[PDB]
């Protein structure tokens, strides 16, 4: 229902894989009246990553919550394709940019808020049997100050009836550096291991994005930073297989490192739900308060 002649483009957002993300406004009366909107296009038309966009968008449509960007319309043009999807804009970026930017008046409480909010979506995900694979910072957008949005399902995969993991390998870059280790042996993405991407996430936050403590630079340094293409991922999954973990953040409190810990369990049906992980970190957070 979005017209392609009345987007008027403004600045690119965001690039993701076979992806990216305008800043646009829609403005259909010609006034400057309009909305300003998000707007995500494929970076080149693949029938593949086509129909992968498809589902992507019946995903987000299918979505309502507040901790989940809102999905808005589709566009296309000169027939069906050059298809995009017309999503709400958020005007403070990705979470990864915004706490880097704020780092000194950001405290803990404020972490832990994000925090919840973040598991909050990803229950919400979860009782749709979804898995979104790509858990990160970067993936995650600020509304404002108080509220943080997932941002990006381009990975998201809906589980079989009959199984609770779906088994993918896709050519690109893989986020190693956030996936649980059944992932990086078996292709194998559950519940489970959107748990351990979030034990990263949560490990993020409290590195306040400093660069040398990215989850790739500690793993990095922690296998060698000689390893050889192919040869990295071996190592992680030795070094993630002998439990070498990121370390503590700095200032980071023993009880938040431990959550990490426990989501980065080697055994995927010991680590704990997204309910029990909003619990417990809401009770922190209260008990901070
Ligand atoms: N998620 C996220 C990260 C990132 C890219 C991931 C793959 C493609 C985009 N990205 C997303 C925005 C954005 N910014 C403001 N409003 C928005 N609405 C909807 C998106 C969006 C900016 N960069």
């Amino acid at each position: 229902q979005f017209e392609e002649r009345h987007l008027k483009f403004l600045q690119q957002l965001g690039k993701g894989n076979f992806g990216s993300v305008e800043m646009c406004r829609y403005d259909p009366l010609q006034d400057n009246t309009g909305e300003v909107v998000a707007v995500k296009k494929l970076q080149h038309s693949t029938e593949e990553h086509l129909r992968d966009f498809e589902r992507e968008i019946e995903i987000l449509k299918s979505l309502q919550h507040d901790n989940i960007v809102k999905y808005k319309g589709v566009c296309y043009s000169a027939g069906r394709r050059n298809l995009k999807l017309i999503m709400e804009y958020l005007p403070y970026g990705s979470l990864r940019d915004y706490l880097q930017k704020h780092k000194e008046r950001i405290d803990h409480i404020k972490l832990l808020q994000y925090t919840s909010q973040i598991c909050k979506g990803m229950e919400y995900l979860g009782t749709k049997r979804y898995i979104h694979r790509d858990l990160a910072t970067r993936n995650i957008l600020v509304e404002n100050e108080n509220r943080v949005k997932i941002g990006d399902f381009g990975l998201t995969k809906v589980l079989p009836q009959d199984k609770e993991y779906y088994k993918v390998k896709e050519p690109g870059e893989s986020p190693i550096f956030w996936y649980a280790p059944e992932s990086l042996t078996e292709s194998k993405f559950s519940v489970a291991s959107d748990v351990w991407s979030f034990g990263v996430v949560l490990y993020e936050l409290f590195t306040y994005i400093e660069k040398s403590k990215s989850p790739p630079a500690e793993f990095m340094r922690m296998i060698g930073n000689d390893k050889q293409g192919q040869m990295i991922v071996f190592h992680l999954i030795e070094l993630l297989k002998n439990n070498g973990r990121l370390p503590r953040p700095d200032g980071c409190p023993d009880e938040i490192y431990m959550i990490m810990t426990e989501c980065w369990n080697n055994n995927v049906n010991q680590r704990p739900s997204f309910r029990d992980l909003a619990l417990r970190v809401d009770q922190i957070r209260d008990n901070m308060a």
